[PDB]
């Protein structure tokens, strides 16, 4: 038969869902099923030469192209086309340009591009290859080096009734392949397709600004059971806005029941709906109780009205955000908020003010920031919009590498009309410090106390930290701010400094963290937290000196001394023993205060008895074991770990009046 090869490389093990969807949809044509021999998908990373050599006698080479695999898959296609002149090279995925232009001049070894959702176009291509391509909807066809655009794509109907690659068993080989090689994997799952909104930076599922289409109910329920029956522990749901549809609560309950009855799945990653509502809360409560929840998305991208207008995004208001934070915090349900640095119209002033406003509104635990990437088919990637807002980009490698044509690259915004490059660098350093100091707890409780009892706003506190300590190179915190300043300037100037391995690519920063573990995906956030952990006592000595510059010398303020001791003691330290615990005495009931109660000068004994850390309590500290300390203190670098980390859980500690 005509051998069909799929290549869709992922750095982390994700099951090849696209290959399964395209094959099983196409196999509904009995002539296609009989004529074509679909090979096992290539989705685990291997050397380019080795991947090309594994493609033997191909009739069709199907490339599933994303920012993380486009260049290597083009190079494989180049090598395969040299060996097999008659192979049909078809590239789809969100990195395929909507407007190909001179694409085939750069990639003459590619024959057909598929745009957006690919089921119909791929099935029509395979059928046409058997018949006695420019008539196929949803594709562009190479003619010489020119791109001939075919008819517009045919989307699947509002109710998507297509074969499931999971239920048909065509994902079995990939699952076994991961397990044979000792790899944990994510199963990818869709319950619907599209996003109804229009954020200009986004290209979610190649289907933003789209009417929502649902996968049929019975297929989804059967797939839930399939995941549970096959011990698929890690499930990644691809929906843009989970909770946006009424049935999403029923889906959440069905996943919780499957977890309860069969033990799988164990964790569910999903992006929760932009217009967060009671259904998102009910889903989150359900999955929190079932230990499935990985954080409730309450993302903003920006808080500035001009920025939000420029990117066509409406957010929940700040006061409504505050009410959400209060409701989730009361249930101990973890939420997180994403921001993007360098959006149109964002100034360094508006960016820092927005960060402070989110802390003011009650998010102290989980703020996440991304560099703005220009995606090929995002609305922002037009000459008009790039010109309108003055977006300046630099090519940025994703990974440490090797020829340039095998290094994956994206275009990273690092300057706009509103944010000069220098302001971008300092703003990025600012939010990293907010993450490891505030989300990381080191100064979170001091900052809250200073805000609520001494009138020091959140933005002002962390601006002052940066302004003061950047002028003191020999301090713990000053060294971090200055190293981040040079790192991000090099990051702009040197494209090879990778997005996904930045800390690991710097020998000094990698050496800082070497006693704590061997990781390729250390974040700057992790690095700052562990650098402070290393020089913890001196950090607090120097912190007292910064407080004196605010007029708040602790040597004359007994209450400030008291909260500083609480702030020091609450942090998890390498010598902590779950068998011994950790206790101290204070002049105020700090646990009750930071739980939301009134500040009362009540002399207390606080006894910390933490046995484990992390979301599921699956990291146990071992005194003297820096590797076990790191897992309990900060968890994994990927995925982001912020539930149950950093500090002792004083809300459960034994607090006794003296
Ligand atoms: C799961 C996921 C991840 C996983 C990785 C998944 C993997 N390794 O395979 C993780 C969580 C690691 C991840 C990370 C990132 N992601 Co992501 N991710 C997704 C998500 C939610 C699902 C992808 C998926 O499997 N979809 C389901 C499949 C079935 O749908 P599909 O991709 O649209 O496929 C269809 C069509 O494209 C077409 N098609 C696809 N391949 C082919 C091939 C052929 C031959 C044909 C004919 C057709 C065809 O047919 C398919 C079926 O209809 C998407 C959004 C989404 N819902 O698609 C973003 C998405 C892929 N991610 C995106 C981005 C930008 C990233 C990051 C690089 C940056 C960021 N998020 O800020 C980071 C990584 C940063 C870092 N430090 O490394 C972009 C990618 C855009 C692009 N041009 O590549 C997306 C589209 C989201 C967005 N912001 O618009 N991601
Ligand atoms: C899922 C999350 O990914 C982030 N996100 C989406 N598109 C981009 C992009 N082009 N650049 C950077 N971050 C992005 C947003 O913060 C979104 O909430
Ligand atoms: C998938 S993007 C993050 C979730 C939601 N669509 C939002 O923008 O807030
Ligand atoms: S950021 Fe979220 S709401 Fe905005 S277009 Fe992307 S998926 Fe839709
Ligand atoms: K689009």
């Amino acid at each position: 038969g005509r051998k069909v090869y799929f290549v869709g490389l992922n750095e982390y093990p994700f099951l090849p869902l696209v290959a399964g969807l395209l094959r099983t949809y196409a196999e509904q044509d009995e002539r296609i099923a009989a004529a074509y021999d679909f090979q096992e998908p290539v989705f685990l990373v291997a050397p380019v030469q080795e991947m090309a050599d594994g493609i033997v006698e191909p009739d069709v080479l199907a490339l599933s192209c994303y920012v993380w695999n486009f260049r290597r898959q083009m190079k494989v296609a180049k090598l395969v086309k040299e060996r097999y002149p008659n192979v049909l090279v078809v590239a789809g995925g969100p990195h395929v340009p909507d407007r190909p232009g001179n694409f085939f001049e750069k990639h003459p070894y590619v024959d057909v591009l598929a745009h957006g959702e690919g089921e119909v176009a791929f099935r029509e291509l395979l059928a046409t290859r058997l018949s006695d391509y420019t008539a196929v909807p949803g594709v562009s066809v190479r003619r010489g080096t020119e791109a001939v655009v075919g008819p517009k794509a045919k989307r699947l109907p509002r109710l998507i009734d297509t074969p499931s690659p999971y239920l048909l068993g065509v994902m079995d080989g990939a699952v076994a392949t991961c397990r044979e090689r000792g790899l944990r994997f994510y199963a990818l799952w869709e319950t619907n397709r599209g996003c109804p909104y229009s954020c200009s930076f986004c290209d979610w599922g190649s289907a933003t600004m789209s009417t929502l289409r649902k996968f049929e109910d019975e297929r989804l329920q059967d797939e839930i059971e399939w995941f549970a029956r096959h011990d698929v522990e890690d499930l990644f749901i691809c929906d843009a806005n989970f909770g946006i549809m009424p049935r999403d609560l029923e889906i959440a309950h069905a996943l919780a029941e499957a977890r309860g009855e069969l033990g799988a799945p164990r964790q569910v990653r999903v992006n929760f709906a932009k217009n967060s509502n009671d259904r998102v809360f009910d889903i989150s409560k359900t999955w929190h109780d079932a230990d499935l929840l990985m954080g409730t998305t309450l993302s903003m991208q920006s808080t500035d009205m001009d920025v939000l207008e420029a990117i066509d995004r409406k957010n929940i208001g700040l006061d409504n955000y505050r009410k959400l934070q209060q409701r989730y915090a009361a249930e101990n349900i973890h939420t997180y908020t994403e921001l993007i640095l360098g959006l149109p119209m964002e100034t360094a002033r508006s960016f820092r003010d927005g960060i402070g406003s989110l802390l003011e509104a009650g998010n102290h635990e989980d703020l996440r920031v991304y560099e703005l990437g220009i995606l090929p088919n995002a609305p922002l990637n037009t000459p008009e919009k790039i010109e309108q807002y003055g977006l300046r980009t630099v090519p940025k490698r994703m990974y440490v590498e090797t020829p340039d044509d095998e290094a994956e690259t994206f275009e990273m915004v690092m300057e706009t009309n509103a944010m000069p490059r220098d302001a971008w660098v300092e703003s990025f350093s600012f939010i990293q410090a907010v993450q490891f100091l505030h989300n990381g707890c080191y100064t979170r409780y001091l900052s809250i106390f200073l805000r609520q009892e001494h009138g020091i706003g959140y933005t002002r506190f962390y601006e002052g930290l940066q302004d003061y300590f950047t002028g003191r190179p020999d301090t713990v915190l000053g060294a971090l701010y200055l190293r981040m300043r040079s790192l991000y300037h090099d990051y702009i100037d040197m494209p090879a400094l990778p997005l996904a391995n930045l800390v690991a690519s710097q020998p000094d920063m990698a050496a800082d963290l070497a006693p704590y573990g061997r990781r390729r995906g250390w974040t700057i956030d992790n690095w700052g937290w562990l650098r402070i952990a290393t020089d913890f006592d001196r950090f607090h000595t120097e912190l007292r000196e910064y407080l004196a510059t605010l007029g708040l010398d602790p040597a004359g303020d007994a209450r400030l001394e008291d909260v500083l001791r609480f702030q020091q003691d609450v942090m998890l330290r390498p010598d902590y023993s779950p068998e011994l615990g950790k206790s101290a005495e204070y002049a105020h009931d700090w646990p009750g205060y930071f739980a939301g109660g009134l500040l009362r000068p009540r002399r207390v004994r606080v006894a910390y008895g933490d046995q484990s850390f992390g979301a599921n309590g699956r990291y146990r500290p071992v005194p003297g074991d820096l590797k076990a300390f790191t897992m309990a203190a900060i968890g994994t670098s990927y995925p982001v770990s912020r539930m149950g980390h950093f500090c002792h859980r004083f809300e459960s500690a034994e607090v006794t009046s003296l």
